[PDB]
């Protein structure tokens, strides 16, 4: 697997091995993020697994993952749902197309992403693949962004960002609808 | 180290070395767990280090252990804190006295335990074991359990527990 370097503007210049690329130096790359509700219009919150490199044990969104070379960001989180999740989608809303954010976990690994946002509907049951996710939790909205506003340190930092953004926070709310 | 074994009534039967007593099927035994508060009246948060036999990477109160044979509650809690937080505090408080729990943890690693529940505030600075303790926060207690009432799932579950008892939450609002 790879990641797509871009520059200054996002523009890409070519791809670079996933794991030699995050580092404590990682430059700049594509990404993409998602937060998936179910009919019932709850919000599946994930736990990372202790394996992964970055922000392993952490509580966070749905879904994140790295489009690659011919795959559209679409097509990505399509992919990285089934792969992560074992699960079926609508087809993915964006919900925050700017999203870019540079961070350092715990151990110093380093994020450096254009992370354009999408919200979506599962349509099948879940098959968790634990060398991805170790927890997970379907939830209220409100309550997690209740959770997020007292004790925003104990989530993922770009769970944070993307939830406080006012109009990516409004599609999210637009997908607690209960749909048949 | 050991953890003591406890027959139906909490009597003491027999110890096991830590590592070995925590599986699938962990054995009920003693511990205790501590809310530490600063001089300024925040809460202590830690982040168990990743390299925890249970519930690692899990965020929790400050400080919880095993007391060993013949050790008092309030001098393990003591030890801990000097052990993994290399901090000091003032003796021990009360503060659940009967709770005791079982629970399994995503990789299935059990805790169950009878486990007596104290505060106290530091009187030191801390320095941290990376060992026991991978990331922390001092912050207000209010905010803690207005995040433990909205996602209790992203705390430990006898974190959660804890602050959930209504006498526990009236004693940890009183260190502020
Ligand atoms: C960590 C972010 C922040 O959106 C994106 C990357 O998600 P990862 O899950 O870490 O990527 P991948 O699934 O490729 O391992
Ligand atoms: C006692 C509980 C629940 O408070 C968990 C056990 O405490 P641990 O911190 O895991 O024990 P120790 O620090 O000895 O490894
Ligand atoms: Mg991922
Ligand atoms: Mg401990
Ligand atoms: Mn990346
Ligand atoms: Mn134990």
């Amino acid at each position: 697997e790879h990641v797509i370097l871009l520059n200054a503007q996002g523009v890409p210049t070519g791809t670079l091995e996933k794991y030699a690329a995050h580092t404590a130096d990682t430059r700049l790359h594509l990404a993409f993020s998602s937060w998936l509700f179910n009919a019932k219009g709850q919000l599946l919150v994930t736990r990372r697994a202790l394996s992964k490199k970055a922000w392993p044990g952490v509580w966070t969104n749905s879904v994140c993952g790295h489009p690659q070379l011919g795959e559209s960001n679409e097509d990505a989180v399509i992919r990285r749902c089934r792969y992560e999740l074992g699960v079926e989608i609508t087809p993915p809303e964006s919900i925050y197309p700017d999203f870019r954010y540079r961070a350092t976990d715990p151990s110093g690994i380093v994020e450096n992403e254009v992370c354009p946002v999408f919200a979506a509907r599962t349509t099948s049951a879940l098959q968790i693949n634990d060398d991805e996710v170790m927890d997970y939790q379907w939830c209220d909205l409100a309550d997690v962004l209740h959770g997020i506003d007292a004790t925003p340190w104990a989530f993922s930092p770009w769970m944070v960002m993307q939830a406080t953004n006012r109009e990516a926070r409004k599609r999210l709310s637009a997908f607690t609808q209960l749909k048949l």
